[PDB]
């Protein structure tokens, strides 16, 4: 009766596939077999030590300012946390999930993100990206600068970090110290030599931590995970899918609805007053040769944002294209009473205004700048106004939405006003500078 | 430093040689040499007693259609060299025959996944994603197969390149071509392996110019289908340890080549296939986004793990140019409909899959289970379909329709109710 995979406090060694019975968060009692362990985790996979516990976060407000393992325990030098609740961490726990669809304004106050690939309450918005790209320096800056403008509910944000190294580990606890961005936020973080079965349960305590603050405290939750690759490197070696092929016998069932188990736990919870955000960091493996991972494609049902290596190397920050970037949910977070009622308008203009400038970096190469008419001339220009004045900003700049409406409008000013096809034309007269 | 102009090779010439090109106008750019082939010279481009070359030609003529040529355009089908009614520059900077139209009318793929979620609308840059072991190749013979146009008053034509293949996968491609009669109706420009690496960044090009001409000075819509991009960006890799940077420029050169052409009678839509390497450290993985601006199709190895064909996942799938493309008068008027309401059925099945392995089969709600349900027969029913098989939208829609009846009607809340009454298995009307 294979059933939901669980975990459950080592107290004791155990074998593969030894049956168990497991005492629930909620008080009822599971029966199960042991798939995996660390010194301190067991897997479990449930059925219908001998008889153990499964391993809960000890959910409290107090996590907030605090850093901590995969685990739970402190790695800040502060006692351990004093639970509330002792909550089991699988998603089971509170079911806080309301049926209702993402909807407010996020501001992550990066342009290329508010702007024009809006995120919303509830949402998931992966980040895509590959190595030696800037995805974590991006993940960081929207952790210390993302709010929820003009909301009634307070903000938090859960950062979790799986599979890093020693010096990106002090990178990131530096950081959220020396900005403040700790006092708002409880970080996860796992480092590549920490046992595999802990980077596996980094995102479910992330999450469940997330939900919690959510749901008990009706607060909205933006929680950043990366980098699920990492986390999809230590799935595939660990229990009954080691040295097992994707797609063969043998390979173990739940392996192929893991990365759903996370991506499952986002949205609007119950009673509307807080929600849990995910922002993955969803990073291209150089070997799908050799390390066969969960696909990574049912984690993109609402969008992405794209960095592209191009922008990096021109030497752009952040290297954010938003040509193949989309936000599913972005009409519902924008407007009058949540961003501005120009906002939908702008972007169109500049997404359509950027691609036409795109396609003419071709035609010029084709015949020339000299055999490019005025008109063209100027969306080329505008191309490189757009990446130059809109995607780059700084690492410590934090762009509230009018700041990137405003600096839209500006490089929109480089086009002629007759070419603004996609804005109204009671947009132009009341924000366009000219008419300003 | 770029960028790169292809100039036929008509007295010697070496290496960082200035040399002048004479464009389609009169005028001449000039450049130097950076590499060539024994035909081909290919000269990068800046801004008496110098080399004045002509820039490197394809041989233009209907004829072209059921013709087998090489990315250089000789024949490789043992028939005769094309005799040509019109010499096109194949570097695009002499006719430029698109309009400043937006892509707009129904392009029918036959593929469900593709027709039914997000469809290819004429004139659109669509790219196939994909990855090494994925079957891209398969649904971009599928497509070649069986894309049409209803309707329209323009004739269909396809043009199918492919750049540095092996030859078993030549010969796959001719076969199919030929058996089938696709032949009839397409230009193929095949480029192996083995061929100069000159030759294979010009194959694109050339498929480019012969869609172009057919397209405009035929009044036709024309299909191109370019597989793949990263042998081509391979190429590159090494002409004169990742891409050169000039790199990003000339695939805009490429992709810039699509659209509703002037007269609006005729028109050039890409479907590049785009493959991700199954290995980064001799194979870096190249920035193609840049061809991703109107969306994108994605196969995924999760539905070719399970055993489905084609495995194309519908969820992070794109085409946002779709609107243009279906209603009635294109597809049906249902179409939006039932579209929106599959994806969202699909997501809604796929995200409880998540929340079964959670809290157990069992634990799911009866309404939860309908869904659950549904995205199994969304894969088994909708996305899974044969190799050979041809769907009109109007299959596409009437399985989507039936699939859907195994949701509570309470719970289709993208389909207005005028669509249920009217469509609606349970409450359609005989006729
Ligand atoms: N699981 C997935 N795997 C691959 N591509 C996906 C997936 N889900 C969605 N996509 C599509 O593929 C695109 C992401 O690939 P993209 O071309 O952005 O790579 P990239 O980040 O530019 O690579 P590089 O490292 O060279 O910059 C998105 O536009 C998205 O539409
Ligand atoms: N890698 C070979 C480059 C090359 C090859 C041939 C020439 S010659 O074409 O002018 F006949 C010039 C340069």
């Amino acid at each position: 009766i294979a059933g939901p995979l669980i975990f459950v406090e080592k107290t004791e060694p155990v074998g593969y596939n030894e049956i168990v019975n497991i005492k629930m968060g909620d008080g009822t009692v599971r029966r199960g077999q042991v798939l995996d362990s660390s010194a301190d985790i067991v897997v479990v996979q449930v059925f219908e030590i001998f008889t153990g516990e499964t391993l809960k976060l000890p959910a409290s407000v107090d996590l907030l300012g605090r850093i901590l393992s995969g685990s739970g325990e402190p790695r800040d030098g502060g006692p351990r946390i004093v639970p509330d609740q002792l909550l089991d961490i699988n998603g089971a726990a509170m079911n806080p999930y309301a049926r209702l669809p993402p909807k407010d304004f996020i501001q992550t106050g990066i342009s290329t993100i508010d702007g024009t690939n809006t995120l919303v309450r509830g949402q998931k918005l992966p980040i895509f990206s590959a190595s030696g790209l800037p995805h974590n320096e991006i993940a960081l800056q929207i952790a210390r600068q993302a709010s929820v403008p003009g909301s009634e509910s307070a903000f938090a944000v859960v950062f979790a970090a799986m599979g890093i190294t020693n010096e990106e580990a002090q990178y990131f606890m530096s950081d959220f110290e020396k900005t403040g961005a700790l006092e708002r936020a409880v970080v996860f973080l796992n480092l590549a030599d920490d046992p595999a079965v802990e980077r596996i349960v980094t995102p479910r305590m992330a999450l469940t931590a997330a939900e919690y603050l959510a749901y008990e405290h009706g607060m909205h939750v933006l929680v950043i995970l990366t980098d699920i690759t990492n986390y999809a490197e230590a799935l595939r070696q660990m229990g009954a899918a080691r040295n097992e092929v994707p797609g063969r016998r043998g390979y173990p069932g739940y392996m192929y609805t893991d990365l759903a188990t996370l991506y499952e736990r986002a949205g609007i919870v119950k009673g509307a007053k807080g929600s849990v955000t995910q922002i993955p960091i969803l990073s291209m493996p150089g070997d799908d040769i050799t390390h066969p991972i969960p696909d990574l494609s049912g984690y993109i049902t609402e969008g992405q944002i794209v960095v592209a290596r191009e922008l990096h190397r021109k030497g752009i920050y952040p290297p954010i294209n938003v040509l193949p970037s989309l936000s599913r949910l972005m009409n519902s977070g924008i407007g009058a009473g949540k961003t501005r009622e120009d906002h939908k308008a702008v972007s169109d203009q500049m997404y359509a205004g950027y691609a036409e400038g795109r396609d003419l970096r071709g035609l010029v190469a084709i015949v020339g700048k000299e055999a490019l008419s005025e008109r063209d001339t100027k969306f080329l220009e505008f191309a490189d106004l757009f990446e130059d004045k809109f995607v780059r900003q700084g690492w410590n700049e934090n762009r509230t939405i009018e700041d990137t409406l405003e600096i839209g409008w500006q490089i929109l000013t480089h086009l002629p006003e007759n070419q603004l096809g996609r804005i109204d034309n009671k947009y132009i007269q009341k924000y366009h500078p000219a008419h300003r």
